[PDB]
């Protein structure tokens, strides 16, 4: 109820200091380096992708600042501070819709977006007052996993989409004809039967004496007269990249084989435990390090994550921090209630589901946890980031899970080679702080990531997407389609529910994935969070479609390993 | 004594028909398909490499003809049908020196080599008459593993090394730095301040008015015209290749990863076992299938394997069948006894050590073998090859072993995935025949391998090298010196033979390996076989340096498999 959220803080304050001294060097150092690089790339790409859309009033710097701020407060005042936030599809689409709505009565974007951001923030406060942890517990595995797994796959989907997309901006000579190598050339030249736009572009910009200069230009230079890249070395607007496409694929493919090699070192027998694990958690940093040397030696001009080195608010119509919201006539502010209310619901439900996925019996919880405090800290930080007109980041699934696995407490007497002991997972509360502090300080740090190529981070991302789901029981079953039925291990959840019913839960769950997939692909697509509601309604039905016993074997709330221990000790 | 190799044939007669009907498709098909390709490129690089050496007296086709016969007869008429007689170092150097010796008193090269070939054939005939078999016992695991490990290590190195050479002969740019890509050029041009060498080459070949040609000649034409390549894309003699390095590396890595993935699919569990196992054997065939297709589609010119379709003598002044030697001074033929005596010794020991390495009991077969038959068919094949003026071939290590490992019976009764029972190996002896049958018929066909570039054959080569060294006990151990003794792998040495004693033995084995290694690298390298002699002498000394019980564990002529059975049935 109202004033019952105090109990969360009271129940985490004795533990608060005790969770700093928990932290160690040689593990956290590595986790911080890993998450620092990981977290930086989506913020910048998102900031840019969003920059074009909301017409140059938002850019890399605005996303960097809001992201620094958010990370610093979240890692301090969260009742589950192990979620490492990252943007999602509803925000990106929502902003575009806000933008399309903001093409009439469009006197300031910023004042309208602060009014919308404030209404949804304050509403998130109204939700934590009433009924934020009075319904949350009604959920079960079907829906939480349908949501988690589907999202995780998109993580992989855009890792690949990122690579294939590059393939469009970097083409190749499709048959080299080396004998004709010395004949290859490409020069810029004037349009032949030129379009009006090229025509208008040339006239109104006033370029004098272009003929002495048109015989050969640099790559940027031709793009500014809009001329044809004519030659036998031109098959697309972008010249024929010799090697970027095919090196990029080598970087991409080598990372996903090598990164998996490094994380499985933990169970190797060739060393004692002390030099083993410590090679197996520097992994992402070593893969960044070696692909960096290979790229340095044999110089392919492969893309990198670039960050600007100039510090400013963009468009000269922003202060660093700007309070005023007067320009829109007053009524629009009142009219914003219906979108901000749809958003407070999508934001609320995203957050809470993600909290449910952290607060399972996987990634064991040692101490108590709070829903209301978690929601409180996103709601206050959403309100202030919106008050400074900066980008929003919401608790993402795969990021939280990989953050939680990198730092971890493990036994002092490990079995010879085989049988590593999980023995919990760490919560420090200081690397989350430092990551977003050091990424805040990287407005003027441009050298460190510029070298770090884009492809190696893309592999890191896809590997991340794959390894989060090794603990999600559903994917295991998804991969059981071509597998025979006598070939699996004991898997108690298989022995007392028929094969026909196992496949039948996988087909239906897969149907709702396919259903999500098409709603995501609609030119609206914001129904998706609210779809988790329907996945609960339908779920209840299924007790009658199939026996209640028949779901107490799969969705069963306690994890499969424990029930294997339990049922074997009964017999 | 004499006529004592007859027992081998008497012991190979009973099995004769049963070892064709033993033969089964898809485990033999795939092996043939991978080998056909593998063996042709091996006898093609050695025939063209001898061609430059013998001023075009011996050709690759002469090499194809000798190879087709050498293999065809051997797989019919030997005592081990899984040995493949490959293009080996000793031949080349012998032929060099011989060519160098036939510059004083060397009117004819072909007749002199044929006389030596008949003499060394003859020397193996008196050797094979008496005691070919008895002296085999003096060779043991020490020497054979030392010898073998080095050969496989070298083979792996020249897979990688050959690839480096391709990048060296098709030069690459350190940095493209794309903006100036379009600015780059290189055109052929007349030599300025011409060197005496190109001055001379130009003059005597009589090619007038090259100035009108040298505005811009093609890469092939300029590179044999000794003209200077002048431009910004020529830092060196030839323009930088856009795509050859990265495409060759993609074929190389890809082939090395997919064949080893596929070959371990036996111990994966995605399908019923019967349809599982068939896929793994053809994987080499599958890597070939898909890479030929991919290169067919988007082409990157890279060197491709061609064979002379035209069936002829070389230089059109030498008869096919040639003639019996007679023109040379009679005495030179008698003088050839000493070089040929040297040759016989090395040929007998090189042959015999490879045959010992195949006829291990960890390499056991459900059939016999005959050393004396193998030398005998080698001796016939050595005389006929020499009388017809063709290249000789001595037993190569990796080819014979990758044959053996590629086809092996393995049980399908096993538990799914892990533990596929070893159940001996497979010696049908019908694939060797079928390989060499198809390259014999594929001497006037060239269309088959013109569409397979070298790099993919090189990735096959790297897979051959890595997978081959399975059976070598020593290399396993070298890789266990890092492993501690807390959870050390089960090697017999820990309780029966002290770590100190295993180490002293491995260090002395390694020193004699490094000594065989420097000997190989020596500008003679005739001395490589006689060293094997020394490896015995040194073996004897240790009979006073150590108890004999403590060395019967790793140099046993009964495998570990038997010791594991014995020592487990005692306790
Ligand atoms: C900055 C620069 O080098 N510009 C060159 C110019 O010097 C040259 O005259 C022209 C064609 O000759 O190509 C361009
Ligand atoms: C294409 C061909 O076969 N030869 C061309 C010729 O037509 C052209 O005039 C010359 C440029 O001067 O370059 C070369
Ligand atoms: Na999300």
């Amino acid at each position: 109820l109202f004033g019952g959220l105090v109990l969360d803080v009271k129940r985490k304050a004795p533990w608060y200091w005790s969770d700093y001294r928990d932290a160690l060097s040689l593990q956290c150092l590595a986790s911080f380096l890993f998450l620092y690089c990981a977290c930086m790339s989506p913020v910048i790409t998102f900031g840019g992708l969003l920059g074009e859309a909301t017409e140059g009033r938002i850019s890399a710097i605005e996303s960097l600042f809001g992201a620094s701020m958010t990370g610093i407060a979240y890692s301090l005042f969260a009742g589950q501070p192990l979620t490492i936030l990252g943007s999602t599809g509803p925000v990106l689409v929502f902003e575009k819709i806000l933008f399309k709505f903001c093409k009439d009565y469009a006197l300031s974007y910023l004042s309208l977006r602060a009014c919308i951001g404030l209404w949804t923030a304050f509403l998130c406060i109204v939700l934590v007052a009433t009924d934020a942890s009075s319904l949350v517990c009604y959920i079960t595995r079907f829906t939480e996993e349908a949501f988690a797994s589907l999202i995780c796959i998109i993580f992989i989907y855009e890792a690949i989409e990122k690579l294939i997309h590059l393939a469009e901006t970097y083409p190749i000579h499709m048959h080299s004809q080396l004998d004709h190598l010395s004949l290859y050339y490409c020069r810029c030249a004037l349009p032949e039967n030129p379009n009006n736009h090229t025509l208008q572009y040339w006239k109104e910009h006033s370029i004098p004496t272009a003929d002495v200069n048109w015989a050969n230009l640099t790559v940027s230079e031709c793009q500014e007269m809009h001329g044809e890249f004519i030659g036998s070395a031109c098959g697309h607007h972008g010249p024929y990249t010799p090697d970027v496409l095919f090196w990029s694929c080598i970087l991409f493919f080598a990372t996903f084989i090598v990164s998996s090699t490094l994380k499985t070192f933990k169970t190797s027998r060739y060393f004692p435990t002390r030099v083993r694990s410590t090679v197996s958690d520097f992994a992402v940093f070593l893969t960044i390090f070696t692909m960096v040397i290979l790229d340095f030696l044999i110089g392919v001009p492969s893309p990198k994550l670039q960050v600007p080195s100039v510090f400013k608010p963009t468009r000269d119509d922003r202060g660093w921090f700007i309070s005023p919201i007067g320009p829109n006539p007053w009524w629009t502010v009142i009219a914003a209630i219906i979108p901000a209310l749809l958003c407070t619901i999508l934001i609320f439900m995203d957050q809470q589901i993600t909290a449910v996925i952290i607060n399972r019996k996987e990634h064991k919880l040692k101490k108590g946890c709070g829903y209301h405090l978690d929601l409180l800290v996103v709601a206050i930080m959403l309100g202030v980031c919106s008050l400074m007109g900066l980008p929003w980041f919401v608790a993402a699934t795969v990021l939280s899970i990989t953050h939680v696995n990198s730092l971890k407490l493990e036994s002092e007497c490990s079995a010879p080679g085989e049988q590593p002991k999980f023995l919990g997972i760490r919560e420090q509360r200081v690397t989350g702080l430092m990551i977003f502090v050091l990424m805040g300080c990287s407005v003027f740090m441009t050298a460190v990531l510029k070298f770090i190529p884009m492809p190696v981070l893309y592999g890191v991302f896809l590997y991340m997407g794959v390894s989060s789901l090794q603990g999600i029981q559903f994917f295991d079953r998804l991969k059981l389609f071509g597998m025979p039925a006598k070939h699996q291990p004991d898997f108690i959840y298989l022995r007392h529910v028929p094969l026909r019913k196992v496949h039948l839960f996988t087909l239906v769950q897969l149907t709702c994935l396919v259903l999500l997939w098409v709603i995501k692909a609609s030119p609206a697509a914001i129904v998706f969070p609210m779809m988790v509601l329907a996945l609960v309604f339908v779920r209840k039905v299924m007790d009658l479609c199939f026996s209640k016993r028949e779901l107490s074997w799969l969705d069963d709330l306690m994890p499969e390993s424990k029930k294997k221990k339990l049922d074997d000790a009964k017999k």
